[PDB]
C-alpha cells in the first residue's frame, strides 16, 4: 500500500501524556513527529516544498535543492530528494550535534559547514544559504531551488493540509486547545488555521523558551530576548513569513528548568527519551490546561527524539554548569565472569 518511504510521511499517532493529563484534569496528548521516517516534523514541510517546486517546473530531474537548516530540514529534505531523483546541498551550523551531521552525509547531502552567526549577520547560515542558491542557479542544468523554510509558506502549508486534519480527526472533533513552540512557524501557525477553520472555538497558544523573542512581541509588542536556552529546533527573532498575520490566543515563556523536569520525568515514567521542544512544548500545554480548566482535550506536538542531544540536555556536567535540573538516574554490580 506504500510506494515508497515518502508514503510514510504524517499520518503520525497522538499518544496520550499520562503525568500532564494527571496533573490538570484534561486529556493531554503529544503527537508522535518523531516516527516520522526521517524522524522529525520537519519530514512534512520536506515534501511539501519539494513538491511545490517540482509542480512550478522549478526542479528536473538530477536538479539540487539548497537549504540552510539546524539539521532535521537537511534530514527531511534529503530523503525526499533521493527518492524522487533530486540532489541536496545542506548548509548547516558546525555548532550541531555529531549525530544530525552523520545523518545528512550517510543519506548523501553535500554538507556545507559554516560558523554559528546570529541572523544579523549576513554569514548566518540561513541569509548564506539563500546566496548559496543564486550561486549554483547560474550552473545548475536541471534547476537549483532555495528551500527557504523559515519563509516559504507551502511550510505552513503542509501543517494546514495534513497536520491539522489528522489532530482534527484523531479526536473525533474534540479538541479544545492546541499548543506549540516556534522555529519558522509553519507547525504553529499552519496548524492554527486549519484548526480554527474547523472550530472557530480552538484555543491556540504559543509556548516560547528563553533568548526567543516571540512571547515579548505578542504580550507587549517588542521584539524582545532575554536570557538563552539549551533547547534546539526552535526560538524565533523575527516575524518569518510562514508567521504572517499569526496572533496566538496564550502565550507562554517556559523556562528550561521546567522543559527539563517534564523531559526527564517522560524517560523514567512513560518511556519516552524526546528532544528539547518537546519539553517546551509538553510544558506549554499543561499551562494550557490550567487556563481552559479541567475536563478539556489539548494536543501539542513531540518534534524529535531526545538522542540527538544527549551531549548538552542529558549531559550532567553541561546542565550542572548552567545550574540546570540533571537526570537523577545518570548520578557498581560485581560481574559474574568465569574464570
Amino acid at each position: 500500500m506504500f510506494n515508497s518511504v515518502l508514503d510514510t510521511i504524517g499520518n503520525t499517532p497522538l499518544i496520550r501524556l499520562s503525568k500532564a493529563s494527571e496533573l490538570t484534569g484534561c486529556d493531554i496528548y503529544g503527537k508522535a513527529e518523531f516516527l516520522n521516517p526521517g524522524q522529525s516534523v520537519k519530514d512534512r514541510a520536506a515534501l511539501y516544498i519539494i513538491r511545490d517546486a517540482e509542480k512550478r517546473g522549478l526542479l528536473r530531474p538530477g536538479g539540487v535543492i539548497v537549504e540552510g537548516t539546524a539539521g532535521n530540514t537537511g534530514i527531511g529534505l534529503t530523503m525526499v530528494a533521493k527518492a524522487l531523483g533530486y540532489r541536496t546541498a545542506i548548509v548547516i551550523p558546525e555548532t550541531q550535534s555529531q549525530e544530525k551531521k552523520d545523518a545528512l552525509r550517510l543519506l548523501g547531502a553535500e554538507l556545507i559547514e559554516v560558523p554559528a552567526a546570529p541572523y544579523r549577520n549576513p554569514n548566518n547560515y540561513v541569509r548564506l544559504s539563500g546566496r548559496l542558491a543564486e550561486q549554483l542557479a547560474k550552473t545548475e542544468p536541471n534547476g537549483a531551488i532555495w528551500a527557504n523554510q523559515f519563509d516559504n509558506t507551502v511550510n505552513r502549508q503542509a501543517h494546514i493540509e495534513t497536520t491539522a486534519q489528522e489532530i482534527w480527526r484523531d479526536t473525533n472533533d474534540q479538541i479544545d486547545g492546541f499548543v506549540a513552540a516556534v522555529g519558522s512557524g509553519g507547525t504553529l501557525a499552519g496548524t492554527a488555521i486549519g484548526l480554527k477553520e474547523r472550530n472557530h472555538n480552538i484555543k491556540i497558544a504559543l509556548a516560547d523558551p528563553h533568548g526567543a523573542a516571540l512571547h515579548a512581541f505578542y504580550t507587549t509588542g517588542e521584539l524582545k530576548a532575554e536570557g538563552d536556552s539549551i533547547t534546539e529546533g526552535i526560538g524565533q527573532g523575527r516575524i518569518t513569513a510562514n508567521l504572517e498575520g499569526f496572533t496566538p490566543d496564550f502565550s507562554y515563556q517556559i523556562p528550561d528548568a521546567e522543559a527539563l523536569d517534564i523531559l526527564f520525568a517522560l524517560v523514567e515514567e512513560e518511556g519516552l527519551c524526546l528532544g528539547g521542544s518537546s519539553g517546551i512544548n509538553i510544558a506549554g500545554a499543561i499551562r494550557l490546561a490550567k487556563d481552559l480548566g479541567p475536563g478539556h482535550t489539548i494536543v501539542t506536538v513531540l518534534c524529535d527524539y531526545g538522542n540527538r542531544y544527549q551531549s548538552k540536555l542529558f549531559n550532567p556536567a553541561f546542565l550542572r554548569g548552567k545550574s540546570l535540573p540533571v537526570p537523577r538516574w545518570l548520578e557498581e554490580i560485581d560481574i559474574p565472569f568465569e574464570g
